[PDB]
């Protein structure tokens, strides 16, 4: 009952980086077409104004890991924090295309140096416990609120500029530097050095193979361009590989991931956050274009799956010392396939809130929220404080890489079912009440599919051979 | 509230015959051990106390249908009800083991002629509406009741001879004979005729069959007598079908199985029936052997499963006006994974019952009756009265087929996981408390994959595209 201010502080700056880049990234997602409408950019800008942070926030994320280890987890952490936010001041006075770029590629940057540090902050700065339980749920919360906190900064701000909508990250990410300076302390100077080598052969790979996957859909698959960054991707992920094979500091450890549990953790993380990411996109489309309702509306009715993660993020890190990583998560997935299963059977368009869509939505919240916590506590487990750093920065990838790739077949099976149903493709304004409840059916279908993946999900995390004894157990 | 008289006691004498078949097989699995003490049979007499009844009750269940048309749907459930209570009258006054065989077919032959007339009398006595879903929750209850009555009589029964557990068969033979003459009401006489070459051939395809699998186990798969009894069931099974093809009067009617909506649900009853079978058998055998209760003790303990399946069924049938076959099988389905999910979790040697063991059993039950109700109404639908016999037939061959077959599998996988644990093979009072966790692991294994099994029904049955329209509407 009302811990330690410096633990709620030190745990608060920590998820700050998560809260920041999930926000960020939903106010650009929302203010977009005005962005568009003001600097005339055409569709090459339009797909820019995601691609340039999304590239940086990818391709540099596992450098983080390891630099965190190099320079400093705190350092590191006020580093990349303080260019987000720097990043975001001259993103929202950017006058051209080239400058919103230029901004948005160096807030990945940040975000990338900066959300794996806090990652690997979370298992550093407190011991095996209940204090790693309540950092894990802070973590996650923090990141549900972030997300929910920008769809509606975003429907609140549509009316005026969108350059108001970016200097909302100015004071947040000052305040979380603040907190991370104070709050947090910095370890013993054990500084040990870097391979640059590995560093940036990762960082390359996973530059070119974002570049390779953003710019297929608008660029065409079969072009030139996407295949050749997919193959300089591939040829500099061959070669970190085979770096990493004799590196003397690993920056990715590929002896770690003998193991059979953190292997099948970390592929229950990856499609896990690949669920998440889908349903997230899925049900924001849905109710912004079927249910007709604005950004601030869907926002405020997004409000409850925050508050029900919050509660079932706090009883799955209480129970995470009685029962399984196993148990839990699938505990939590059967909550969310409930959820789901009402959600595409009893909702159409015209459907009320407070039954149909709220219900739903807490139900499915509250089952995220408890199968979270013991899967990012098995990420972050039996693995020394100066090797910890690479299996965050990992994980905190594996989770951010599986969103887009089960996206893109939800939406391909949600766009199919339109057209076959008798549905045109375009803007939702053009299309006339007999294209709206196709898009509606192809909805639900999308739904299906998105519980068929979290069923793969658990049945997956069913091998999770981990015992709440090496989990929330401390010495 | 309180219908007719007429028609509860229509209803119940339909379902009698569901009622005496379980109850007379749960009766024989718990009184055998004592038939094989006093009688002094070997495994072959062990074994053919239970392959007699089940040889002639597969053998001629598809004759029953096409039986019931030939000579009048309530003339032949009578001849049959009545055949089962004087093969049961005789099969209690058996004096070795030629006689018990004897009288064990008897009862085969009895309950396959009268109980795919009793699930065709549902569909047939009754007009499309609400009347045909209370018989469809009374068929299915009652079902429920025989078998939990059958295990209870077992137990009672236990001390004294085993030739009193067989005489209880008589005086339910005779009420449900008596229910039948009165409540039932002849059709009008449009007797037609029957294709001997069909059904002869049906009967020994099934029959052959039925020995060959029943024959496997104790006489090995690969000996001469199991192939030849397969290979002319395959054979008649192929002759069968060629005749069918341009057969005047159809007792298979292929034509109507090219709906897509009555293979997929012919197909979900099998895998459920099975589903459905393997639970039960698994269960009765945790609660015999790892929690160390009576068969008395057993069926005090399920009832809570009567219980709970007749609140399920009677919930099904009065929303299946509402909602589609499709939704409510996969609610029904959502329940039972769950309490199966629980069960496969949270049960090991020592839990206690009421809070361990009677409330996964409730929700289960709950969810086979919610379940139940839609597949059993789709199965008996657009069809007309001179062609509904053969497809309640079918319908019932199949629930009654899929059941050992998926009980096999996970036999097998748990025998499997007992001796990769390290028990031994044999019974249950020679292994030790090392070797009986074991068992209960391997009893948890296998609830994990009914519950796959599970799974697979569900995903299957989510294609049933029959509508409330025309399952439960009349007119
Ligand atoms: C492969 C895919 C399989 C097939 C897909 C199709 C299925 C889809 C579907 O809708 O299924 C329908 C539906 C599926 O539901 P289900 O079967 O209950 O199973 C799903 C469960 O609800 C629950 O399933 P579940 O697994 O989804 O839920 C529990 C859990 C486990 O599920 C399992 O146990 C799966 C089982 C194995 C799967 C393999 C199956 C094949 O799964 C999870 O989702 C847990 C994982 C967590 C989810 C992710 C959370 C996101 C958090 C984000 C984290 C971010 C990273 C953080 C770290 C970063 C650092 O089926 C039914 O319910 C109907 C079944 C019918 C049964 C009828 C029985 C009646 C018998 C009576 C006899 C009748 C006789 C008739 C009369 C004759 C006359
Ligand atoms: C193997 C899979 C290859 C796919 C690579 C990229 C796929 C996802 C790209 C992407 O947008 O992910 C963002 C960053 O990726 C990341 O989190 C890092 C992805 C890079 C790691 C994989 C490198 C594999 C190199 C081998 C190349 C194989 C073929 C290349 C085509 C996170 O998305 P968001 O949620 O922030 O926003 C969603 C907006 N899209
Ligand atoms: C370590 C990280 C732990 C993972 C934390 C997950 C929290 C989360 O992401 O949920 C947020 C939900 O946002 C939202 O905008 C709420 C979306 C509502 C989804 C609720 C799902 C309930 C089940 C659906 C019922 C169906 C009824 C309606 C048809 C968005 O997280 P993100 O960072 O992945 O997303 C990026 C934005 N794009
Ligand atoms: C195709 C599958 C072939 C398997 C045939 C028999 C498998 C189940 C036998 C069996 O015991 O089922 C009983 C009656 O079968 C029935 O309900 C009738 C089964 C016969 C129909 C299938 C005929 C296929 C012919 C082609 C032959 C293929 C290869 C032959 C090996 C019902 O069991 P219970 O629940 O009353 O008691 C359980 C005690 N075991
Ligand atoms: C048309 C007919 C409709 C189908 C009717 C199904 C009703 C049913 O079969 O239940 C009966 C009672 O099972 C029982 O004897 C009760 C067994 C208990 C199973 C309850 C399932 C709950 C989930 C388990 C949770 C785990 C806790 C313990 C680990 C046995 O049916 P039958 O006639 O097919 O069987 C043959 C007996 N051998």
């Amino acid at each position: 009952w009302l811990p330690s201010r410096s633990f709620i502080a030190a745990v608060i700056a920590i998820g700050g980086m998560q809260l920041l880049a999930t926000m960020d990234s939903t106010v650009a997602i929302v203010a977009l077409p005005k962005i568009q409408n003001e600097l005339s950019l055409s569709d090459a800008g339009r797909s820019w104004v995601i691609t340039a942070y999304v590239l940086t926030f990818g391709g540099l994320m596992l450098l983080g890991g390891r630099l965190g280890d190099t320079i400093g987890r705190k350092r590191t952490f006020i580093v990349g924090v303080a260019l987000f936010t720097i990043s975001s001041v001259l993103c929202a006075v950017a006058w051209d295309e080239a400058t919103l770029v230029i901004a948005r590629l160096s807030q990945g940057v940040g975000s990338a140096i900066a959300s794996p540090t806090g990652l690997a902050l979370v298992a550093t700065t407190f011991p095996k416990g209940p204090a790693r339980n309540a950092a894990t749920a802070v973590f996650a919360a923090m990141t549900a609120i972030g997300s929910v906190m920008g769809l509606v900064v975003g429907g609140a701000l549509t009316e005026v500029s969108w350059r108001w909508a970016f200097l909302v990250n100015v004071p947040i990410g000052l305040v979380m530097i603040y907190l991370a300076r104070t709050a947090l302390r910095e370890t013993n100077k054990e500084r040990m050095k870097l391979d640059a080598t590995g560093a940036i052969l990762a960082t390359l790979a996973c530059t070119a193979a974002v570049f390779a996957f953003s710019i297929g859909p608008e660029k065409g698959w079969m072009s030139g361009i996407t295949i050749g960054s997919g193959l300089v991707a591939l040829a500099a992920a061959v070669a970190f590989v085979i770096v990493e094979r004799t590196a003397e500091n690993p920056v990715v450890p590929f002896h770690l991931f003998r193991d059979r549990n953190r292997l099948v953790t970390f592929s229950a993380i990856l499609l896990a956050g690949g669920v998440m990411f889908s349903l997230t996109v899925c049900i924001g489309l849905y109710v912004q274009d079927i249910l007709g309702y604005s950004a601030l509306r869907a926002g405020v009715g997004f409000i409850p799956f925050v508050i029900a993660m919050g509660i079932g993020l706090g009883v799955s890190s209480q129970l995470v010392s009685r029962f399984s990583p196993r148990v839990l998560t699938i505990g939590g997935g059967y909550l969310l396939f409930g959820a789901m299963l009402y959600g595409s059977f009893f909702m159409h368009r015209g459907v009320p809130y407070f039954p149909n869509l709220v219900m739903p939505i807490v139900v499915g919240g509250i089952g995220i929220g408890m199968a979270v916590v013991p899967l990012t506590l098995s990420a972050i487990a039996g693995v020394g404080f100066d090797q910890i750093g690479p299996v965050s920065a990992i994980a905190l990838m594996l989770q951010s890489l599986g969103g887009p790739l089960v996206l893109a077949v939800i939406q391909a099976v949600i766009t199919s079912r339109t057209l076959y149903l008798g549905g045109t493709t375009g803007p939702v304004k053009f299309m006339n009440d007999v294209q709206l409840a196709a898009l509606d059916h192809a909805y639900t279908y999308g739904l299906l599919w998105v519980a068929g993946a979290a069923i793969i999900v658990g049945g997956m995390a069913l091998f999770i051979g981990y015992t709440p004894q090496q989990v929330a157990h401390a010495q």
